[PDB]
């Protein structure tokens, strides 16, 4: 049964609701972005209209083999009509093709669904500033004051300087970056740029990157794991045993691994700065866990909501326990009292 926080009242619309079969009354299925728990259930035998960004559309067509007749790509920052309802897609600052959706209901109410997002002040200068929002469906992944992490730009700076230093000292060192399906591409593309290298990867990952509208992408990537000093592996394999095994396959081209595991958050952030981050090392392999988040920090989330001043907030993450629900409700109340709305 599709839960209430994936349903848009006064429409036939759902959001990221593809693992429930045919939802009763749903005339259009919106997909905010191509991450697994959000698209889980889509396949080549889906027969209902999907509305999404152009990049998400490319991925549905090529990775999942969804028939072209069911993919409805919409441009960003543009007033569109879907089944008689005005909608706008906004960049979510999450992963390639990820959007937030504004719905303008027939009764005059306006709803913003954030999808997954990392809130930023630049969002204040989009079509969002043009009207009042009555309901907000909010990505509450890190809705607690202990979640601090640096900006993405500080984290990339750290990664670039670390990698450049290691390969300048040892020209036979290899850099490895852990990955999921999409998101955090800037980590490996920025490192490879400073090293003057292409990025080595699996055929399936190569195919994914071809779907993302990155300029000159086919010059930056390869499946040749011997003519590349930056390689991608599944996040699962970023550990001493997986990396030892990987070094064996490269055929005496490399004698050292520097690896990055670009997670969301690690509690070590609490009492330690980005300059202070130290690797785990065993012999010729070092592993850095870096807090490259594609979700809002507590403070980013707070500032966004206090600017928007919604009448009602519906959380879409951490909704499964009484404690979690209660804790989020308390923060929303503090935010409202502080700002005076
Ligand atoms: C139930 O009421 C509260 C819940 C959380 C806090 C946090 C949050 C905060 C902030 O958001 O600036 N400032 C704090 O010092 N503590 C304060 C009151
Ligand atoms: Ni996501």
């Amino acid at each position: 049964t599709c839960p209430f926080y994936k349903k848009i009242p006064g429409t036939g619309f759902t959001v990221d609701a593809f693992q429930y079969g045919v939802v009763e009354g749903c005339t259009a299925y919106f997909l905010t972005h191509f991450h697994s728990d959000h698209y889980a259930g889509l396949s080549k035998h889906f027969t209902f209209p999907v509305y999404c960004s152009e990049i998400t559309g490319n991925l549905l067509k090529n990775k999942l083999h969804v028939q072209e007749q069911y993919i409805h790509p919409l441009p960003l920052d543009t007033e569109c009509i879907v089944n008689g309802v005005k909608v706008v897609l906004l960049d979510a600052n999450h992963c390639p093709g990820a959007v937030m959706i504004l719905f303008y209901l027939p009764n005059g109410t306006v709803i913003l669904h954030t999808g997954d997002f990392r809130a930023d002040p630049s969002m204040e200068r989009s079509l969002l500033a043009d009207q009042k929002v009555h309901m907000l469906y909010l990505d509450t992944t890190y809705c607690s004051p202990e979640y601090t992490f640096p900006s993405q730009q500080e984290v990339i700076r750290f990664a670039i300087n670390t990698a450049f230093e290691a390969v300048t000292l040892n020209p036979h060192a290899l850099v490895v970056c852990g990955t999921y399906s999409i998101g955090k591409e800037k980590v490996f593309l920025a490192i490879a740029d400073v090293l003057g290298s292409k990025v080595g990867m699996s055929q399936e990952k190569y195919k994914t990157l071809q779907c993302l509208n990155i300029p000159e992408i086919n010059s930056l990537i390869t499946t040749d794991m011997c003519s590349s000093l930056v390689h991608l592996l599944p996040m699962m394999q970023i550990n001493f045993k997986g990396l030892q095994s990987h070094l064996k396959k490269c055929g005496g081209k490399y004698n050292q691994i520097l690896a990055f595991r670009p997670t969301g958050w690690t509690h070590s952030n609490k009492f330690t700065r980005i300059a202070d981050v130290i690797p785990q090392t065993k012999g010729n392999i070092s592993i850095y866990g870096i807090p490259y988040s594609e979700h809002s920090s507590y403070l980013e989330m707070k500032r966004f909501v206090q600017w928007l001043k919604p009448q009602k907030i519906i959380p879409t993450v951490n909704v499964g326990t009484w404690k979690s629900r209660s804790t989020m409700e308390k923060y929303f109340r503090e935010w409202k009292l502080e700002a005076g709305y």
